[PDB]
Parts: structure tokens; C-alpha cells; sequence
């Protein structure tokens, strides 16, 4: 019905640049505008390409060289760590030995110019949660060998559903009256930076994108090495699905053409075909490899048509609409758009406070910028861990833990209720603990618990 009303309430928004203001125009063009089930089809492996089965590159440094030579490193910066109960960047939290995940970004990307000369830039999409702390954290990295950039990502003002209209032009200007429009604005903000251009014209040719936390996300000279080979202008890391991974968006053949798949598609009566993993076998990593001209002609043609993340959110009583969509979404649009499963070693990132105690425990060691998994591990698959609320807060969870126990042979964790961890602790198989109502528990230091499901003081 209409449309310069919302345009004209934007527009009067000071706040906005001119690239953002039209912008969340399409998302709410669209949105007010409007895949069906009986037409989804599984992909074959001549779109998913099998990763063990490409070409590596040879030790010749000038192959490397040269590959290394065409590729950017970006990391999506847009997002705080209150998750994890956590102030500030969720990159600025210690993943291990004092160091955060920026700390290590800056690390690899030193070694692998360091092992080959060429000097891979790193650059870091913000927003405005991230964006004025990065500056300032970042020149840590004065004197490192990486010319790190970084840009703000669009802003964009939540909508006040009932009214339909812009909160911050009912007055509400602070940083409560704007929203981080989900990751998939990672395109049109690199190409609003100016500095894909840069890039471009630099013999830049791709850029692999990964959450700023998944400490999997290094680069694979293989995967680009293809990439220039078959010239696939969009490339996705997929994995197989794991139980830890049911409602993961995962990749489809629509209509002829590669595709995301998120929960942002299937209607209820489907959900549950949609949750089978024996229908849908792998899931979007986020880490995704993008030639650049594609990413450029695409977004000056104002072609890129994300699916709209709708989004409502509550915020003082007043509900809200956050307006966004999905990186792995943009997989449509590129010419030759491939996806390639890899091993999971690749998608290891950092969500909770039980995936610190993982990284932080001696199933993991920091050897030159790089989480390696202890080869003592005998099971290939990483023990499962259930925290309870108590150890949500980063800040509690490194005090409940005196040090972090020994889980290399652990094959699962139960942990609920008022529970503290001593030191040198050693943990097996299939372990639980929890207090009881008003009860409080603490595991004694040099405890080795194995195959058990404390419910009381009354189990030592």
C-alpha cells in the first residue's frame, strides 16, 4: 500500500548516510512486497565439491605467492560478546593463553606472509557496536606486518511493528533505536568501503569472509587454488551435520541454481522434514570465498535480493523489527557459484563458555597461531558439553574452574546447578554433575571423576 511514507520518515533520519538510507529500502520494499516446498531439490557433488579431492598446491612459494597475491582476508566485526556475559567486541574475548581472537587473527595472517613474502591484508567489517573500540583496539597492531582496515557495515533503524514507522524518529536516536542488519550486509558494506575497489585494482581477485570466531576459518591455499581453476565466483565451506547442528541452513539445487536453505524458508508443517538429516546433509560454516569484480558488478547493479530475516524483537516494552539477512545467502547470484565439504576442523568457533572450556582445556595447544587438536584424541569426534546458567558469564566460568580439567579422553558433560572445579582435575567418558535445591557443590583438585552423575555432596 503506498510507499514514500516510510521513505520520507527515513529520510528525515540525520543519522543515516546516503548509502544506508535508500538501502534499507529494499529490505523494506521487499519485506512489504513478499521458496516453496514442492519445488526444493538436494544439490549433486558437481556443486558441492568434495575438499579431499581438489588440487593442493605445490611447495613451490611462488604458486603460493601467487595465490596468496589475489586474496583479502575480511572478518565480520559486527557483534558484541553479551552472550557469553561478556562487555565488548565477541573478538575481543581470550580464546587462550591471554590471547583474543583479534590477537590471533593478526598472528596468522603474519605467519603466512611470513612463510611467503606477499602481504595478504586483513580487513574487519564493524557496526556501530564495534566499530569506534576496534579503531582503538587495533593499533595494538602498529607495528605488525598487516595493513589492517576496517569499515562500518550500514546502520539501520529498527521498526517500531505496530505504527510501522522508525524508532529513532519517534525520537529514539540512541544506540537502543538502531539494529546490526544481520551479516548478509557484509556485500553491499565492503563495496560502500570503497576499499574493494582498492582491492580490486590491486590484483585482488577474492576474499574469504568467517565469523571473527571460528578459529577453523585459515586460509586454505587448495580452496582458492580451485576457485581460479573451475572460476567459481562464490565458493561455501559446508560440513557435515551433527546433532549439535539439526536447524543449521544447509545447500539445495532451486530452480536450477545453488542455494542457501535457512529456517527463513520452510513453513511449520515442514520443519520437521527440514530437521531430518537424512534429507539434508551438510550446513553453512559461514566461511565463504567471493571473487571481488562479481561482488562489484553485482552490488553497483543493485543486484544482490537477500531473503528478508524479518526479526522482531522486544526492547522496553516497545516491540521492534530488526530488518535483516544472510552472507550465505548471496551464493544465488554468482556465475559457476560452487560449495565445498571440508572436515570440520574448519569450523571450530566460539558461541558459549562451553566451547572456551574446549579450546582452553588440553584437547587443544596454540602452536604458531593456529588452535591444534591434541593428537591424543582418539575419538575423531569432540566430547559434547552442557553448562548450566551459572556458567554462562565468562567471568564466572573462569572462576568456577580453578583450572581447566583434563577432558582429551571425555566423551560428555552434564553441568547444572551451583558446582565449582578445583585444579588438576581429570574427566572420562560420560560425566554429570549438579547441586541440589540450595545446595552448593565444588569437585576437590586432583579429582579424577569417570563414568558418573553427581547429584548430592553425598557422591565424594
Amino acid at each position: 500500500e503506498n510507499l514514500p511514507q516510510l521513505k520520507s520518515a527515513v529520510d528525515g533520519l540525520t543519522e543515516m548516510s546516503e548509502s544506508e538510507k535508500s538501502g534499507f529500502i529494499s529490505l523494506v520494499s521487499r519485506y512489504l512486497s513478499g521458496i516453496e516446498w514442492s519445488k526444493i531439490q538436494t544439490p549433486t557433488d558437481e556443486i558441492v565439491v568434495p575438499y579431499e579431492k581438489m588440487t593442493p598446491v605445490s611447495q613451490d612459494v611462488a604458486e603460493t605467492k601467487n595465490l596468496l597475491d589475489k586474496l583479502v582476508v575480511l572478518k565480520l566485526n559486527g557483534g558484541l560478546g553479551t552472550t557469553m556475559g561478556c562487555t565488548g567486541p565477541k573478538s575481543v574475548i581470550e580464546v587462550r593463553d591471554g590471547l583474543t581472537f583479534l590477537d590471533l587473527i593478526v598472528i596468522q595472517i603474519e605467519n603466512l606472509n611470513n612463510k611467503y613474502g606477499c602481504k595478504v591484508p586483513l580487513v574487519l567489517m564493524n557496526s556501530f557496536n564495534t566499530h569506534d573500540d576496534t579503531h582503538k583496539i587495533v593499533e595494538k597492531y602498529t607495528n605488525s606486518n598487516v595493513d589492517i582496515h576496517t569499515f562500518n557495515q550500514s546502520k539501520y533503524p529498527r521498526v517500531v511493528a505496530d505504527e510501522f514507522v522508525p524508532w529513532p524518529s519517534k525520537g529514539k536516536t540512541d544506540k537502543e533505536g538502531w539494529y546490526p542488519p544481520g551479516h548478509g550486509d557484509v556485500f553491499p558494506a565492503l563495496m560502500n568501503s570503497g576499499k574493494l575497489d582498492t582491492f580490486l585494482s590491486q590484483g585482488k581477485e577474492y576474499v574469504f569472509v568467517a565469523n571473527s570466531d571460528n578459529l577453523g576459518a585459515i586460509v586454505d591455499l587448495t580452496i582458492l587454488k580451485h576457485l581460479i581453476q573451475n572460476k567459481n565466483e562464490y565458493c561455501m565451506e559446508v560440513t557435515p551435520k551433527t546433532l549439535a547442528d539439526v536447524k543449521g541452513g544447509t545447500l539445495i539445487s532451486y530452480e536450477g541454481k545453488v542455494q542457501l536453505l535457512e529456517i527463513a524458508q520452510v513453513p511449520d508443517e515442514h520443519v520437521n522434514e527440514f530437521k531430518s538429516i537424512e534429507k539434508f546433509k551438510i550446513f553453512n560454516t559461514n566461511n565463504l570465498w567471493v571473487n571481488l569484480k562479481a561482488i562489484k558488478k553485482l552490488v553497483e547493479a543493485d543486484a544482490l535480493k537477500m531473503e528478508i530475516i524479518p526479526n522482531p524483537k522486544e526492547v522496553d516494552g516497545v516491540k521492534v523489527l530488526q530488518l535483516e539477512t544472510a552472507a550465505g545467502a548471496a551464493i544465488r547470484f554468482f556465475d559457476n557459484a560452487i560449495g565445498v565439504n571440508v572436515p570440520r576442523s574448519r569450523f571450530l568457533p566460539v558461541k558459549a563458555s562451553s566451547d572456551l572450556l574446549l579450546v582452553q582445556s588440553d584437547l587443544y595447544t596454540l602452536v604458531d597461531g593456529f588452535v591444534t587438536r591434541n593428537k591424543a584424541r582418539t575419538n575423531p569426534s569432540n566430547p559434547s558439553i552442557e553448562l548450566g546458567p551459572e556458567f554462562k558469564k565468562v567471568a564466572t566460568f573462569l572462576s568456577r574452574f580453578k583450572s581447566i580439567p583434563s577432558i582429551v579422553e571425555l566423551d560428555s558433560l552434564k553441568v547444572s546447578g551451583d558446582v565449582w572445579f578445583g585444579s588438576s582435575i581429570v574427566l572420562k567418558g560420560k560425566v554429570t554433575v549438579a547441586a541440589k535445591s540450595g545446595v552448593k557443590l565444588e569437585i576437590p583438585d586432583r579429582a579424577v571423576v569417570e563414568n558418573k552423575n553427581i547429584n548430592g555432596p553425598e557422591d565424594l
